[PDB]
């Protein structure tokens, strides 16, 4: 019969996928192209390869892998921070849904693996591209699940400067890591130790700006991340014997709250009480002169 | 002086991981195994190996990446379909939030590959392995995002029959299809892929058919919303029909997205006596069953295996 021929031609070929059907799943990802994010990362593509040297080709192919992960990784970000905006716009979960906007991301992690194969057609070295990808997403979701419980079970854990430098060494490091390690294998004294401070540099001046100024105005206060500046600031008040600002700092984080006043009382603390800008201003500076006194680092 | 050398150290070695932090990230992916549920995939697995023949360490392996797989896609699916309960518990996204839950399921995502790259050291069947399993993920996703787009733009599409089956090939088929090309691409020793594809979609039909059956006899399906084989019939039928009103009536239970037992009884009232969608679906898995119970030839089939085929029947 009919029926069973029709079943028996589902069964023996791939399954059926169109370009309508591509167009629909992809629209939480299409959204976030909407608006241009830094520009600049092709830009420090650039820049480390007048060192890898690799061909036009072979280069354009890396950093299509490297813009693919990094623009679908946000819209994940985002929905675990529960953020409201990304590069200006409401972000893709609160349009098209957490389940589908989850479901793409994930989705475009594997079309950037597929995208690997464009790089090599040598066994050997294919081998080690893959191996480069998959440890570094491996330390990618160590570093973000640390930073993720660490934020939703808190007071359970209160991170040491130590433990949040590793968390970044794992989550940001991991993406600066991957990019440099990628081009380093296709090359014709590694960048790897300077690729993670400049990981580190960054995140932490990422937390920092965050806190002294579009995600929306101090949004890591409302979304209660444990970042540099609030990981100094709890582990000062406690070194100090200031219990009542310990707590306070502790109840302003987990009221995940929207009042400006609220979180700008917290970044005040942060200010005179704790002096935690001026110590985070200052490590970043210090950071960055181990580049210096020791080109892409000007940002 | 201090920080200087504390930072150079730090950007020298790898990142500091350690076993408690394994341990805390890993505590939704724990939860659900808290409760087996209905594994007896390794079952499936031990058996297609009669014919595959891999040795006992690389059946290990696969067995673990199918484990690893199938577990951490449950954690995703209910955060995608906000389910409550899975295998007699709350659901880990309630318990540890959805933040946690996403990112963990997402790492044993990428803890899975690496074992794939555990498989062999052959650096063309390495390729071969990889390719599959990138394939098959990219499927996966491409079919799930396909069941969720109907159902939360519903109702700006109703899938039709044909529409619902290449769905059902993309997702269900693609970890059945995995499981299955991993192994043929392995064995030492027609390929079994047809067949496999054939109880994805027996599987999943019959999966709808039980989630509105079982209540008859939650029906979360209803409570989702979700394009069920069921409901697409039942969708269709109505229109084909000219039943107007009762083709909206299944669409505004659909887009309640009730949790009340006696609305959602009605919707499967309407299932039972208007479009007699339970007992069309119950005669499709038949017919569907019994293209391999009637495989005389062995054009699908290479006995456990029809065993299981009829057990799926309803
Ligand atoms: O892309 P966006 O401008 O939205 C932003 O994520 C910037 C950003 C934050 C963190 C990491 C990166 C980053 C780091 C390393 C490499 C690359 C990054 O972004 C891209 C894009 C394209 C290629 C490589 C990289 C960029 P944002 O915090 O300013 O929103
Ligand atoms: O570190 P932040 O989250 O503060 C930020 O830099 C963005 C960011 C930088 C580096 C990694 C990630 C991130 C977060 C979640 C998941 C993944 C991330 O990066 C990858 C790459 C590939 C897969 C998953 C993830 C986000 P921001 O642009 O939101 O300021
Ligand atoms: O794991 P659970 O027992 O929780 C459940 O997914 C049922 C189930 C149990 C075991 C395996 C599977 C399953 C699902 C999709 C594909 C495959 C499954 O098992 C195998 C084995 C070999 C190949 C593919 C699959 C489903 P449930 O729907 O009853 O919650
Ligand atoms: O298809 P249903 O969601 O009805 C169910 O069969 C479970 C299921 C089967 C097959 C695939 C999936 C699924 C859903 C979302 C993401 C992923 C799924 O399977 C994988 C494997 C690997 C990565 C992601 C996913 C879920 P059930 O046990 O929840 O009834």
């Amino acid at each position: 019969n009919k029926m069973e021929a029709k079943i028996d031609e589902l069964i023996n070929n791939d399954p059926v996928w169109s370009s309508q059907n591509e167009s629909l799943i992809s629209k939480p990802y299409n959204h976030i192209l909407l608006k241009p994010g830094k520009n600049f990362r092709l830009n420090l593509i650039v820049q480390i390869n007048r060192v890898m040297n690799l061909p036009k080709d072979q280069l354009a192919i890396v950093s299509q892998i490297v813009e693919l992960l990094h623009n679908s990784s946000l819209l994940i970000d985002d929905i675990e921070d529960n953020a409201p905006l990304r590069r200006g716009q409401t972000t893709s979960h609160l349009i098209f849904g957490v389940p589908s906007t989850i479901n793409t991301a994930n989705y475009m992690y594997f079309r950037a693996m597929q995208l690997v194969s464009q790089l090599t057609t040598k066994e050997p070295l294919y081998h080690n591209l893959i191996t480069i990808f998959n440890e570094e997403l491996i330390n990618l979701h160590r570093g973000q699940g640390l930073d993720i419980y660490w934020r939703d079970f808190l007071p359970e854990i209160i991170p040491t400067q130590e433990m949040y430098l590793n968390m970044v060494m794992n989550k940001t490091g991991g993406l600066f890591r991957l990019t440099l390690r990628l081009m380093e294998a296709l090359s014709p004294h590694s960048l790897v130790p300077f690729i993670n401070l400049l990981g580190i540099i960054y995140q932490i001046r990422d937390d920092y700006l965050n806190l002294k100024d579009e995600k929306g105005f101090a949004e890591d206060i409302t979304e209660g991340k444990l970042s540099f500046p609030i990981v100094h600031a709890l582990n000062f008040t406690k070194t100090k014997g200031q219990t009542e600002q310990h707590n306070e700092i502790l109840r302003i984080l987990l009221l995940r709250t929207s009042d400006k006043d609220i979180k700008l009382k917290l970044i005040q603390i942060l200010e005179f009480d704790t002096n935690s800008l001026a110590y985070t201003k200052n490590f970043i500076n210090q950071l960055v002169n181990m580049i210096k006194n020791d080109y892409i680092i000007d940002h």
